[PDB]
């Protein structure tokens, strides 16, 4: 076993050195109002991370357009990483827009609990959403030899930021679940007058007292998350090997 | 902070209460050369969790053509996970087949890192994947607000088994990688024979000496991966809500 921060819990406080300078976690994100994402990567110059970062790459604006920003993080130099993305943007024709947070003493790796059983040295692929606030809401651990669906990084982002705006809980496979679609589920009532206000009206689809939901969603948020999902079941249409 | 297992370590040894008896983790799955998916919710009779055993059950023949079994897991009684199986097949029309480990002390929760900062008392929304040799190959944390996106828990068990099959690293966003589309990735090299035999006389694409694929899966096995994919961007034609 090793320690992990926890959901829940406010990202834990530290400067990091990136290949953009010195930042600090996660109160740099939390000042401009955004939400990040910080995932890491066993080493530069390795095939399975390389796909990874020109797949974030591509979806850069989708991050930014939900207010996410992305950061990255090996135990690889300064030096490494922007050599590394000199490789892609050389090698695949794409520009990696984001920090890379580099590690070469294991610390940072340490503190978040990143080197698992496959590797002392290397980091495995860990995945921190981050709110607005500062808190982690989601972890997710992939291996070494796994590269990530990174359009379920997006449905996570987009659907918490719709729970926390319409106070929803999110079904499975939203937006696509198969009992209630696009519904968004209504919360335990929390006070005794914001409980008759839903009882003593209708408003919302009902199975049983404990589970009633509505679709408070805009056509525009459900279409985007749907957007995320197809873009990840779509066989490319060109391969970027195709031209160097 | 809390203490999880991690990737690459053999999933920590139990016997578990489960609404079909008692197991011993992960020495019955192993005996069966089978994988599993072991994932948690915070209580049973409630929606998000609900959703989600559902999603897991339309899945389950999924799961078992892989050689995957599934097993769930609450703070709940064996008598809560019957009659909350019971309220599942009564309203929604679907049978639960697979056990729900009944953690009523929250042993097996504080062994596996379940509780996060969220609940002292209930468990985030966990997944284990374990192979058949009994080792922890991924695992995610997605907490109380939010539902799972089940297809992608079959894609990472679909592509962790070619990847092991096939001896193959496996790109983002596999099998629809914008670089490499179903490409597979090759390691580098075991023996000295290997970095001979494969050198200029091998088969693969390469973008670099420590950049090289090849397509050796199966159609089959590209389009199984494929219809998880298109079966979560997929708007359901029925709902579940508007029958029994």
């Amino acid at each position: 076993p090793g320690s992990i921060p926890l959901i829940g819990e406010r990202f834990p406080e530290m400067e990091v050195t990136t290949d953009h300078g010195v930042i600090k976690l996660p109160d740099h994100y939390v000042s401009q109002g955004k939400w990040f994402v910080l995932f890491s990567h066993p080493a530069d110059f390795t095939p399975v991370s390389t796909t990874e970062f020109v797949s974030f790459a591509r979806r850069y604006e989708d991050f930014q357009r939900l207010g996410v920003d992305l950061i990255g993080l090996s135990v690889d130099s300064v030096f490494s990483h922007i050599k590394w993305k000199e490789w892609i943007e050389r090698h695949i024709g794409v520009r990696i827009p984001f920090p890379i947070i580099a590690d070469p003493q294991g610390t940072v790796a340490r503190r978040l609990g990143l080197l698992h059983a496959e590797s002392a040295t290397h980091t495995v692929r860990g995945v921190f959403i981050v709110d607005a606030r500062g808190v982690i809401r989601t972890m997710l651990y992939y291996p070494m030899e796994l590269g990530r669906l990174v359009d379920e990084i997006l449905r996570i982002v987009k659907a918490l930021k719709l729970g926390d705006s319409l106070k929803r809980a999110v079904p499975a496979d939203w937006p696509n679940n198969e009992i209630i679609g696009e519904g968004l589920i209504v919360p335990p009532p929390t006070t005794e007058d914001q409980a008759r206000a839903r009882m003593e009206s209708g408003q919302y689809r009902s199975l049983d007292a404990w589970f009633s939901w509505d679709t408070p969603a805009s056509r525009d948020d459900v279409e985007e998350a749907r957007r995320y999902l197809r873009r990840a079941a779509e066989k490319p249409a060109k391969l970027l090997y195709e031209e160097a």
